[PDB]
């Protein structure tokens, strides 16, 4: 990593030709050398290539994928002045904000806007509540009222969170995970109202983002929902198109999720200063900004001076108030659960497999977190011999496609096995024969020989679904030695099986544990009955 220069990562969809115009006035300026990459895949990069020897000085990216980085320590924190913040919109800060601390700075903010055919529908409507009435006229027609992308939650949460559905609660560059917002009389409220929309035939089950495109570019449909990337699309075909503020729900504004374009700085940067100087005095400002849009359109802008610039296109006026309405798009990794879990929901509600109620119940459960008590994991977990009196059996859980689905734990609930109602919980979802899941176990007691069985079938009747088993003890019943069978049989299923060590002790308590910020306390002979036990499995699977 070089000194006194300073090497910028920026993905290939942007206007880094501007952006490296803006690099050459610093470097005609200051004579520090400003070279600008725009590596395939960056983003996927950079939390490992950055974590050790080098990487970029900065990075720009959408704001969310900088948590996971801030937590692993990557990003450098910055303070810039009041004086100098005061230049951005207030709430892109708190995009850029985590655990309290400021990670980055603002650049560009887009959100998903509403689309309308001017031919068609001169006069968009201001409500969700109109819609139905005005498609039953544009159907007499011919044509439809709306047509957007239903099969992903991105689309279709600024309805459901308009009566006060939300992802997760934000305080102060925070967010609780415990708090989840998915299953709230609103979200009801506006899923129950989407879902009515499609069974009065207003809308389609299947309709996805291509169909969706495909309809309105061709004139088949008057309004469609989408973000200022279609743009250039409908510029190609023939459509007279307006792009105005998203319709209201019970009087409330739809919340669409607020993607930030974000240029961050490594944190095992030297050259920490020169990127800021940099990002303050020539990238955000009136002539870097116009540089970069020259090259490509960022949308909407973080700088209030050239935002108002930009907003005498009303396009982008719209995409700026739909943004300021919206929910920030929430930085922490849990989100990926958060996704996968209201999408199915939507799925199950729309075909009517579930009822709304019961979607989002179990969404909401999906998304929220549980976490276990530290005595209880401590007092459940321990691996000594003194294994008996734990008569219950905990089993943390994580699930994955690398996306993390699901994670939290589990006990023996009236009599039946913990194993078993991990079985039946899996079993519930709707799994894709086609896509492949990996499933970790830590287990406080190694699975009797008929939960080992079930599970071992179980995998047999889902060959893209793989599993992890590390267990704390051992667990046997008396007067047979059918356990060690059991074992056996998972591992000819293909279960990776193994003794706790150290490090998941540590894993489990700083994820599946309410910790309060205590570090893990080992016991004494912890090693000592893990290296004990890892032998005796050794010996078990021969
Ligand atoms: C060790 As057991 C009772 O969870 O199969
Ligand atoms: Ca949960
Ligand atoms: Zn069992």
């Amino acid at each position: 990593i070089e000194e006194g220069k300073l090497v910028i990562w920026i993905n290939g969809d942007k206007g880094y030709n501007g952006l490296a115009e803006v690099g050459k006035k610093f470097e005609k300026d200051t004579g520090i050398k400003v070279t600008v990459e725009h590596p395939d895949k960056l983003e996927e990069k950079f939390p490992q290539v950055a974590a050790t020897g080098d990487g970029p000085d900065i990075i720009f990216w959408a704001h969310d994928r900088f948590g996971g980085y801030a937590q692993s320590g990557l990003l450098a924190e910055i303070t810039p002045a009041a004086a100098f913040q005061d230049k951005l919109y207030p709430f892109t800060w708190d995009a850029v904000r985590y655990n309290g601390k400021l990670i980055a700075y603002p650049i560009a903010v887009e959100a998903l806007s509403l689309i309308y055919n001017k031919d068609l529908l001169p006069n968009p409507p201001k409500t969700w509540e109109e819609i139905p009435a005005l498609d039953k006229e544009l159907k007499a027609k011919g044509k439809s009222a709306l047509m957007f992308n239903l099969q992903e939650p991105y689309f279709t949460w600024p309805l459901i969170a308009a009566d006060g559905g939300y992802a997760f609660k934000y305080a102060a560059g925070k967010y609780d995970i415990k708090d989840v917002g998915v299953d709230n009389a609103g979200a009801k409220a506006g899923l129950t109202f989407l879902v009515d929309l499609i069974k009065n035939k207003h809308m389609n089950a299947d309709t996805d983002y291509s169909i969706a495109e495909a309809a309105f570019n061709k004139g088949e449909t008057a309004m469609t929902i989408n973000g200022p990337w279609a743009w250039s699309n409908i510029d190609t075909s023939a459509v007279n198109y307006g792009v105005t503020v998203l319709p209201t729900f019970k009087g409330q504004p739809s919340k669409p999720f607020v993607g930030v374009l974000s240029a961050g700085i490594n944190a095992a940067s030297p050259n920490k200063e020169l990127a800021k100087e940099f990002l303050e005095n020539y990238l955000l400002t009136d002539e870097g900004l116009e540089a970069v849009n020259k090259d490509k359109p960022l949308g909407a802008v973080a700088l209030k001076s050239y935002e108002e610039e930009l907003a005498k296109d009303p396009r982008i006026a719209a995409t700026m108030e739909n943004a300021q309405k919206g929910e920030i798009m929430p930085n922490i990794p849990q989100m990926s659960a958060f996704w996968y879990a209201v999408r199915t929901a939507v799925i199950n509600a729309a075909s009517g497999r579930q009822t709304v109620d019961a979607a989002l119940a179990a969404a909401q459960t999906n998304a929220a977190a549980e976490f276990m008590d530290p005595a209880t994991f401590t007092y459940q977990f321990k691996n000594v011999r003194w294994a008996k009196g734990r008569r219950e059996t905990y089993l943390c859980y994580v699930v994955k496609r690398s996306e993390s689905l699901d994670f939290g734990y589990l006990r023996n609930k009236n009599g039946c096995h913990v194993a078993l109602l991990f079985l039946r919980y899996i079993s519930d979802w709707d799994l894709d024969p086609g896509r492949c899941y990996r499933v970790t176990w830590f287990t406080s007691w190694s699975p009797c020989y008929d939960c080992a069985r079930h599970v071992a079938d179980f995998l047999r009747g889902n060959p893209n679904l793989s599993l992890r088993i590390f267990t704390a003890r051992l667990y046997f019943c008396e007067d047979r030695k059918a356990e060690p069978e059991g074992l056996r049989r998972l591992a000819e299923a293909g279960v990776q099986i193994a003794i706790m060590t150290y490090k998941d002790y540590e894993y489990c308590w700083n994820t599946f544990v309410e910790n309060h910020e205590r570090t893990f306390k080992a016991w004494e002979g912890l090693h000592e009955n893990s290296v004990r036990l890892s032998r005796q499995l050794r010996r078990i699977l021969q």
